[PDB]
């Protein structure tokens, strides 16, 4: 897939591989999660997701990507389980006292850790904000869990939302705000030029995640909710065919996110020159995480 | 028009607007016309039939709050002040978050009485629905914002775009918040963020919104393609005169009433998720969706239109 954006990586990926298989040691999630960690080059992701971030958030982001693989990834299959499993990690990000045993596993607190870190120098709407988000993405994972279109009527636009609104992007766009070191403020960050900037970011990474992945799951046939294989269901595609309109969905969140892209001077209007670098280095961000993963995806 | 869902109507609207009277003089926000022309508590009456007395109450204080001191921030020619705009809208975002030196909006009357009904909206409520609840305050307050500067002036803009806007920057998504809050249960944040629920709250604030837009058209007309209202942006973006917007509006909130009800079939799709406890509280929610959308069509064909 073409995208419009340079290709930039963090130099700074050797250091915060070594950080973060000290890391892994130190909460307990040590056995080959360091074997995957390295091969599937989660270190390299973390460069190309946040290549402007600060050593230490660069090293924040690294250890989340491994989070994300290899424990978190660990514990998924039956709905009531999974929904119990997220139920106990959003119970860690809110601080409930009462730890069931999900928060009180290795995943649970090195999410802890994770949350604690993220938190860090930011103000209570970004904390706010972002404990939201993680709640939603993890209500959306338990939602993705269960077959969503068998037997119905769902058009390709209704799948590729679904995919964005459950992708774990929705977290990972909180961090590059804290990753780099400043902050949008609230009252622009809901903008809805934002939002949707955001969420053409996250469709788009959906997209690419489900292509890259729809052999591994082709055995669900209909119960996936992969888009390839949604596709290939309710549009009665081919394999190829179905890579087509994937990439054809692709190039229309583009030119989308280019358009949308040109009102964020309709934003700059209520911003300092604090406030627009913020806004200016947010929407970065999000070119780098399209391409970033288009990169790790191509040389993966 | 022609809703599939009954009006139905607290019993306690009386004693409501006593309380809210009240309410106004102790927060020094007193201004009866709210009551005496815009029936207020019959519209909260019918926005919360099944709450408690305690929550009707406190969801009439926050619609009569968003109905005069709220908007009354926003009269006259400096009321158009984008800067200004959103200069009050921060300042109320900080009521609700510990910020070390606050501004002047949060000591005003209008800022205090914004705290005291979020305290009260707090009540019993857990860490998940209060932090889901000030985020849903803090995106109407910025988009609220947004909303204040001319967005089409110049640009190419379709209905179901538009329509979108005002429904996500519409104040509906704070009051669904309060169907909970009023009827003593909470949604399990693990099915508050379904997809289901999700389109089902954004179906209801477009509907809503659309209503709204009906009601402030001639209000803005003035302002012409700088107006973000759907009437006039679909008067200056389709080329439709006055009676043909209002008919587009009227099939836009049809083909919404459709849609939900046909996801709302797919509310089973989150028993498999939840308890006997759980499936009740989703019921609830959803019925209080319908009474939303109900009761501001009742409110805006007797009362609201009339602006």
């Amino acid at each position: 897939f073409d995208l419009p954006w340079p290709l930039r990586k963090h130099p700074g990926v050797a250091g915060a591989r070594e950080h973060c298989l000290g890391w892994l040691a130190a909460q307990g999630l040590a056995g080959l999660t360091a074997e995957t960690f390295v091969t599937w080059q989660l270190d390299e992701l973390a460069g190309y997701f946040f290549p402007r971030a600060t050593q230490e958030g660069l090293e924040l982001a690294t250890d989340l990507m491994v989070w994300y693989f290899a424990p978190f990834d660990d514990q998924f299959r039956d709905p009531r389980r999974t929904a119990g499993v997220c139920a106990g990690l959003a119970e860690v990000l809110y601080g409930v006292p009462e730890p069931g045993p999900v928060a009180s596993s290795p995943v649970g607190r090195a999410l802890g850790d994770l949350w604690r870190r993220s938190c860090t120098g930011m103000s209570p709407f970004w904390r706010t904000r972002a404990r939201h988000n993680w709640t939603g993405y993890l209500a959306a994972h338990t939602a993705e869990s269960v077959p969503r279109y068998h037997g119905r009527t769902v058009d390709a636009a209704y799948c590729v939302r679904q995919r964005g609104y459950a992708n774990s992007s929705h977290v990972i766009m909180d961090l590059i705000e804290r990753t780099g070191g400043f902050e949008v403020p609230a009252m622009v960050w809901h903008h809805p030029v934002l939002v949707e900037l955001r969420t053409l970011t996250s469709e788009m990474i959906g997209i690419s995640n489900d292509l890259c992945s729809a052999e591994k799951e082709e055995a669900d046939g209909d119960l996936s909710n992969n888009l390839l294989l949604v596709l290939e269901n309710h549009e009665g595609l081919d394999r190829p065919e179905a890579i087509e309109r994937a990439r054809a969905l692709t190039a229309e969140r583009v030119a989308r996110f280019l358009d949308v892209e040109r009102a964020v001077t309709d934003v700059d209007c209520l911003l300092d020159g604090a406030g627009r670098e913020a806004v200016r280095r947010f929407v970065e961000g999000l070119h780098d995480l399209v391409r970033g993963d288009n990169e790790w995806e191509r040389t993966t």
